[PDB]
């Protein structure tokens, strides 16, 4: 029993991370294979920052301006390309640490974990949700840029975030590892908005299944509802609207319980319009929505990894 | 910015975790230089852990009676003891990947990342507090016994915790890595109640800090109060009684924040006897108490490992 935010083991992606310093500026980067991944702005100044030009700012740069630290080792650096907003540095060194690995885009909705770096050394990981209006809710300082987010399927890792920039609500934004922003985000220092951000309905649901599995159900009310009735009062709250393909997904957690999706949404309903009354659920005083239906039947499972 | 529980990086542990098989059970073990250590009840089957006699049942086991796994090989015992609840077996080979080590015993209030482990292998990470009560609230199912809690100093991980069993409430009991429990509790399967569970005071101020920290302070409010009457206060809510040592740890965060830690203790006051209204701080609609004072300092300079 019990019900934990959990991250996956991080030891394949503490071997691929190394410090890149260029002129002052100095932040993480990715080693897979003879390749280095960093976000572009690496080559920028305070003042650059502010409206930079990176093609002309990268124009001005060679491959020795780049330097690639792995622990006390220096790497070297023997080509250089802008891929989107990440800089790919081609290294005579192939990491002999490097795991069986692939670039994947999350979806909204979708988690992974983050291993917050500083100067090329892990500092602690963390699970994070990539929220429906394209930003993460992470724990990052100055230095931490680089900082990558993955999933790890038995023996794969499966990189999926790279670390760029903050907003102004506190909250985070970032590319994939061909360098694209998830959102409407620039790397430039100037005022940009996150927009609405609204709660995961599926994986609200799917926390409420691991409640139920846990012994903790006394949201599970009498009612029933449909899912255009269920919808029309999830808007209203600022829910993403459920969908069949949602109601699919939650299929091994209804059958491992015994609660059709749209009975678990009619209490869901009732907990959006009535509270928790000061009551908890799974130790919670607010619905969680940052657990998927896959990271609740891992839990209630057990899958391990290589 | 951002506040985040975050657990250590994991891959110095993950090089030590195997499989301990003995009959038909299996469960986890940590394999540190020429000695693996694992729950000893290990020896039991399901009808011996109901009133166990160790001693007569370690007695009729010998080297070749226990089935240790690394990957896909395995480990010659060459030796055998038990130490309290913990058993360990001597092997021929040293573990390549032992790191720079230590056996603690950890405080009620501190906290350790969890590497939980099934079979032998690495599952997930996640960070948990020692109750009051020598409880945890961790997500533990069966297989997951042998799991360890750590803490890294830079490169020494200093092991703390060895997951034994879970108790009625669904929290969750185990020792440290000399085999002494945490708390009353007994490695049988009988009926063990841990007690009325405490609030981690010192935690609570320094969760109070970060939110501070992060921009999050509209629970500060005007009013200060001394160590008694905030005792006084703080006993009727179950919360433990904060101390002179305890307002010293605080120090640091009441420095970067120009707050001392008695007008800290005022507005904690009137948050327990006013509630939140319905308001988060740092996200959350309940008082957090399992962030240490020194784990809100390492996120708020960002600490790193090696
Ligand atoms: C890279 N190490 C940091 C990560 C930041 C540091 C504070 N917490 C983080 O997540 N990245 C930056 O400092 C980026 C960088 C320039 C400005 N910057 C920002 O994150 C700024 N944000 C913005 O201006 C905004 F709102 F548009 F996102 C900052 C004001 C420092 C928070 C570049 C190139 C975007
Ligand atoms: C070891 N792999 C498991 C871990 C358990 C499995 C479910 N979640 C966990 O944390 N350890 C056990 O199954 C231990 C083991 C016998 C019984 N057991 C328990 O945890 C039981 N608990 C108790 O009887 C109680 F309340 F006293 F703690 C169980 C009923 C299965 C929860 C031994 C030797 C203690």
């Amino acid at each position: 029993s019990g019900f934990r935010k959990m991250a996956f083991p991080s030891g394949k992606v503490e071997g691929c991370m190394v410090q890149v310093t260029c002129g002052t500026t100095t932040l993480n980067g990715l080693w897979l294979d003879d390749v280095v991944y960093c976000p572009r702005h690496v080559i920028c100044t305070s003042e650059d920052m502010l409206n930079p030009n990176y093609e002309d700012l990268l124009i001005r740069k060679s491959n020795h301006n780049f330097l690639v630290q792995a622990g006390n080792v220096q790497l070297r650096v023997i080509g250089h390309s802008m891929q989107n907003c990440v800089l790919k540095l081609k290294v005579d060194t192939a990491n002999p640490k490097t795991p069986k690995y692939k670039f994947v885009r999350i979806q909204p909705g979708q988690t992974f974990s983050v291993l917050a770096c500083y100067n090329g050394s892990p500092s602690g990981v963390y699970q994070c949700a990539m929220r429906p209006n394209f930003t993460i809710k992470g724990s990052f300082l100055n230095g931490s840029c680089g900082s990558v987010g993955f999933n790890i399927d038995y023996d794969c890792v499966s990189f999926c975030y790279m670390h760029h920039m903050e907003l102004p609500t506190g909250v985070h934004a970032g590319t994939d590892l061909e360098g694209n922003f998830y959102g409407p985000f620039v790397d430039r220092q100037t005022a940009q908005a996150a927009g609405t951000d609204t709660t995961i309905t599926v994986n609200v649901l799917a926390w409420l299944y691991a409640a139920v599995i846990n012994g903790d159900r006394w949201f599970l009310n009498r009612f029933t509802t449909t899912l255009n009735d269920f919808n029309l009062v999830a808007m209203k709250y600022n829910y993403e609207p459920l969908t069949q393909d949602h109601v699919d997904i939650l299929g091994p957690l209804s059958a491992q319980t015994g609660i059709a999706v749209l009975d678990m949404c009619a209490s869901l309903k009732e907990l959006l319009q009535n509270g928790m009354n000061g009551r908890t659920i799974l130790g919670s005083a607010l619905l969680e929505d940052e657990f998927t239906p896959f990271d609740v039947v891992r839990q209630c499972s057990g899958v391990t990894f290589q």
